[PDB]
């Protein structure tokens, strides 16, 4: 018999909207700690209830450093991020805070207010575009991708011109099934933020990397590969979340039209809708890798110094205890304190970006595109595997 006590992790979704069936067995099984065997043949632990995973997500014995060997890589891919210096998602304290603090100022809730009219401006253009070009129209190229493109470009000083290079180099690591594809894809755009900041040392410009090279760069506050790594973090994560979060709450909207009708009568459930879309997608289980420092006793189990664990937040998310019938969609919900950003010390710096984002774009969608719909049935989508970004490669719409 082939049954075993540690399965296969991560897996793949079936569904766009639901935990795997593998992820659902982890969910139901008592205790906050699974054990599961990696892609290499190593053992690590999975936290697959919401409670545990906040209070392990707050314990400073949970390192992120993703350099350490023992830090639990889910694929070859992966092996791109420990080869050059972290970004702070992969610092611990001290050096954590004093990196995160140097980028914080473009995330502020004023900030985040203050940039309303340009996320609306670059929503209603693209979907002018695509709109006028008619259907059939891939949703993912023409317009979840370009739109949180275009905003974190501008946040960042990285110039819209150089998009196709980025855009593709940005796909390649996501899309990455091997290290050298991960690795190369790294590299390009490595080599490209580094001329960015030769020109911000030559000629001064707006956007936060303008203003680290202005400031922290200039006082060798921070390394010069340190800021790269800084700005692709940014530009990366920037990207490809909300692009993830756009294409897969249209397909679960489309999916449950109910609600997605009782949105567009009520706009008022925007906000809380994109929470519950969040808690209920949970896009990013890439970012809950950890490795132990010290040993760490978790409800009668026992973590050993040098183990590797992964918060797993959708599993998290789908937990029965916080959100009473966890596998329903419902936007009338309190999605509130779920683990789609992580919490604690890393918790999502760009958080309320994404939610102004998301709102933005279901918002514009349900005004300009009412008789939006898929011209492929569910089934026939390609879903991204669980060792990456949750999303699909294409999503084939058409409307009116
Ligand atoms: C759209 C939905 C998004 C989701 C679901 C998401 C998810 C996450 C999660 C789970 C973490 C925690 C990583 C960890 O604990 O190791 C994280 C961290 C982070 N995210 Fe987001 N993210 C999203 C959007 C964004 C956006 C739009 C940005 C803009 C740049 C961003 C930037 C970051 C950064 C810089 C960190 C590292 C924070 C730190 O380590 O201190 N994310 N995100």
């Amino acid at each position: 018999p082939q049954t075993t006590d540690a399965p296969a992790f991560p897996s793949n979704r079936s569904c766009p909207y639901q935990l795997p069936d593998g992820y659902a067995q982890l969910r139901d099984t008592p205790g906050p700690l699974h054990r599961v065997t990696l892609y290499d043949g190593r053992q690590a632990w999975v936290v697959t209830k919401h409670e545990a995973a906040r209070k392990l997500l707050g314990d400073p014995r949970l390192s992120s450093n993703r350099t350490d060997d023992n830090f639990p890589a889910t694929s070859p891919a992966f092996e791109a991020v420990r080869e050059s210096p972290q970004a702070f998602i992969g610092l611990d304290p001290p050096e954590h805070g004093t990196r995160r603090r140097m980028t914080i100022s473009e995330f502020t809730v004023k900030r985040i207010k203050g940039m309303r009219p340009e996320v609306e401006e670059v929503v209603h253009g693209f979907l002018d575009e695509m709109l006028a070009a008619g259907p059939t129209a891939d949703l993912v190229s023409q317009f979840a991708l370009p739109v949180p493109s275009m905003v974190i470009c501008r946040l960042l000083g990285v110039p819209y011109a150089d998009h196709e290079f980025f855009q593709d180099a940005s796909k390649r690591l996501v899309q990455s099934t091997d290290a050298q594809s991960a690795l190369t894809a790294r590299n390009d755009l490595a080599g490209y933020l580094d001329g960015l900041i030769t020109q911000f040392q030559t000629e001064p410009g707006a956007g936060l990397v303008g203003a680290l090279v202005a400031d922290q760069l200039a006082n060798g506050e921070i390394d010069r590969e340190e800021l790269i790594s800084t700005a692709m973090l940014l530009l990366i994560a920037g990207h490809e979340t909300t692009a993830s979060m756009t294409s897969l709450s249209v397909i679960t909207l489309l999916d449950h039209p109910e609600q997605y009708a009782a949105l567009r009568a009520d706009r008022s459930l925007v906000p809380g809708a994109v929470e519950e879309l969040l808690r209920y997608l949970a896009i990013a289980d890439i970012a809950g890798g950890r490795v132990a420092t010290a040993d760490i006793e978790v409800e009668g189990q026992l973590i050993r110094a040098g183990e590797g664990v992964i918060v797993v937040n959708s599993i998290a998310n789908r937990d029965g205890t916080v959100y009473e019938d966890p596998d329903a969609l419902d936007i009338h919900r309190s999605a509130r304190h779920h683990l789609a950003f992580g919490f604690g010390v890393h918790q999502c710096l760009g958080q309320n970006l994404a939610r102004l984002e998301l709102e933005v774009i279901l918002n514009a969608l349900m005004d300009r595109v009412p008789t939006l719909r898929l011209a492929v049935p569910v089934e026939q989508l390609v879903l991204r595997p669980g060792t990456t970004i949750q999303g699909v490669n294409e999503l084939p719409v058409t409307w009116h």
